[PDB]
């Protein structure tokens, strides 16, 4: 009984495109991304959240900054550190630096995350409607990928088990008039505004899982 089309954009979960530019922090934007929309969702305030916390911070946990990490480890931080800190008083720099976590900054919170079933579209169809933006790692090492401007995207080459890069999935929709043709997963990456559709991608859905979307898919739990 699930929605035909979802896009938490158009009710006010989602915060404009950042860009990570050189780092390989897509992880951290990833869980600020997923962390903005369940803390509108509990408050009812869109506070653009600080990717630079994670990068500096997080290392305890597992994550490597700029040299990468994984979404599920800097949801475990926020809920250690008890907070996370807005963007605006923790800006983002693009390279590895001293932690400067100020508890009189934090606007967010986690008790730790929960896993969609893995390798399962419809379980990720379910968690997008039903809780907000989900984060995702997906297979983006393609030129295809990087030269993405419109349209679904379908790349032969992608994989569903071995990926690279956490982006989030803020609904999904279809092509036309019929709810089952043409689907696809509406994607924001953190590679700017002028990357692909707007800084979104429309992967391909129903595809056998194209490029992994479904397969390593969590969300915070505030």
């Amino acid at each position: 009984d699930l929605p035909k089309s979802v896009d938490w954009r158009k009710k006010g979960y989602v915060t404009p495109v950042k860009n990570q530019k050189q780092c390989g922090s897509a992880w951290a934007f990833s869980a600020t991304g997923a962390l903005e929309g369940q803390m509108f969702r509990k408050t009812g305030k869109l506070v653009s959240l600080s990717e630079q916390n994670l990068v500096d911070c997080s290392r305890p946990q597992g994550n490597q900054g700029c040299n990468g990490g994984f979404m599920a480890r800097a949801f475990q931080y926020v809920k250690e550190n008890g907070g996370l800190d807005s963007e605006e008083s923790y800006p983002y720099v693009a390279v590895d630096e001293i932690c400067k976590y100020r508890p009189e900054n934090s606007v967010a919170q986690d008790t730790g995350f929960t896993v969609v079933a893995p390798g399962k579209e419809k379980a990720l169809m379910k968690a997008v409607a039903t809780v907000g933006p989900i984060s995702v790692a997906m297979d983006a090492g393609h030129s295809s990928f990087q030269f993405y401007k419109s349209g679904i995207y379908f790349e032969p080459d992608c994989s569903s088990k071995n990926l690279d890069h956490g982006v989030l999935v803020v609904g999904y929709g279809f092509e036309g008039a019929n709810s089952q043709n043409s689907k696809y997963w509406l994607v924001k990456n953190s590679w700017g505004p002028e990357w692909g559709s707007n800084g979104y991608v429309k992967i391909a859905k129903d595809k056998n899982n194209h490029c992994g979307i479904a397969t390593a898919a969590s969300y915070p739990n505030v």
